[PDB]
């Protein structure tokens, strides 16, 4: 997250920290995610596409720090890694950048709700917030483009939704952004999501209720003028989410 503020997992109880195991013992951060149900975490497909091996992943819930333990945190293995079949990446755009991870503790249990672990509500069929509405993003991503390391503390910021019309302008992203995507940015282009924030949530207060409106997917640079962050439009993927979360 470029700009914004450092926060705690208590303020983002649905945030999942996804890591990958390596040959030896090293565990590096891969992407963010959101707990949509006790057994399911939703993230982005581009995070795992190059290494579809479920065994190499670890999902942490209730974690506020990148490389240190948090009180109340819970560790999970990946029981099932579901990538979207129609995923593809063009020059800039990442299409159908959405994924599901069925989690399970070593004891075979799913998540247990607490003050630091809670689910986030999914949107209704084609029911998105009006453009211009403020929404929040969370992640352990880069604080600056030039950084090669991620912040140790979880960060968050607020961005505003941009109309498909405005985002489809020539100096923005043109025809590269589709209706299955959402653009959001800071009106002053000071704060934004960045590398490392992928898979994390774009949460909007819809009718007095926190909703998982989008998933951090792509963008040209970070906090670059006229280059909004692009998010996977969750409301357009409800049929897919349901079909892959049953049995
Ligand atoms: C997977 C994805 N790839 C891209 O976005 C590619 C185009 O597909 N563009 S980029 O400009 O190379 C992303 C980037 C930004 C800054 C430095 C290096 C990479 C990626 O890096 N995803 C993370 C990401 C998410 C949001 C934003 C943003 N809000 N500006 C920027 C980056």
């Amino acid at each position: 997250i470029i700009g914004g503020e450092f926060t705690t997992i208590e303020n983002q109880p649905w945030f999942a920290a996804i890591y990958r195991r390596h040959r030896g013992g090293s565990v590096t951060y891969v992407c963010g995610g959101s707990l949509i149900s006790p057994c399911w975490v939703i993230s982005a497909t581009h995070c795992f596409i190059d290494y579809p091996k479920k065994e190499d992943y670890i999902v942490y819930l209730g974690r506020s720090r990148l490389n240190s333990n948090t009180q109340g945190e819970m560790k999970f293995e990946v029981e099932n890694l579901i990538l979207h079949k129609d995923y593809s990446a063009d020059t800039l755009a990442h299409h159908n950048d959405i994924a599901l991870l069925k989690i399970r503790s070593k004891e075979g249990r799913c998540a247990q709700p607490s003050r630091t672990i809670q689910t986030i509500s999914l949107p209704s069929m084609y029911n998105d917030p009006q453009f211009g509405t403020s929404c929040e993003i969370t992640g352990f991503g880069k604080e600056n483009s030039t950084d090669y390391l991620y912040p140790e503390q979880l960060k968050m910021t607020v961005v505003k939704l941009i109309s498909h019309r405005e985002c489809q302008q020539p100096h923005y992203y043109g025809s590269e952004v589709t209706t299955k995507m959402l653009c959001a940015a800071d009106p002053q282009w000071k704060t934004d999501s960045c590398q490392g924030d992928s898979g994390g949530p774009l949460v909007c207060s819809l009718q007095g209720r926190m909703t998982l409106t989008g998933i951090v997917s792509w963008g040209r640079g970070c906090a670059l003028k006229d280059k909004p962050g692009v998010y996977t439009r969750v409301s357009h993927f409800l049929p897919w989410i349901r079909s892959h979360t049953k049995e």
